[PDB]
């Protein structure tokens, strides 16, 4: 591992948004500095997903699991809904739908 690129991310990003619809995964956009191209070795990832019906925390922490596994590094996943109404609004405006 190491070396994390977006370049590479793009590789992950693939697969994660094709397992992250199959966990559930609808708005799977890249939000924060992440999404500007900016992140060191130190910094975390910031991803804002919405999760359908029927989709429980148990995906959500299988997806985090998931994505820590393909990524090989640490992940933050994010709900819209636990989100804010003036976060998610923004949040938005960052989302990348890659």
């Amino acid at each position: 591992g190491s070396h994390m690129d977006l370049e590479t991310l793009r590789a992950r990003r693939e697969a994660v948004l094709s397992l992250c619809a199959r966990h559930g995964a609808v708005r799977v956009r890249v939000f924060g500095s992440v999404a500007r191209g900016e992140a060191r070795e130190d910094s975390d990832l910031d991803l804002l997903v919405a999760f359908e019906e029927g989709r429980t925390l148990l995906d959500h922490a299988r997806l985090k699991l998931a994505l820590e596994g393909l990524l090989g590094v640490r992940v933050d996943i994010v709900s819209e809904r636990g989100l804010a109404p003036r976060l998610r609004e923004q949040v938005l405006r960052e989302a990348i739908p890659l």
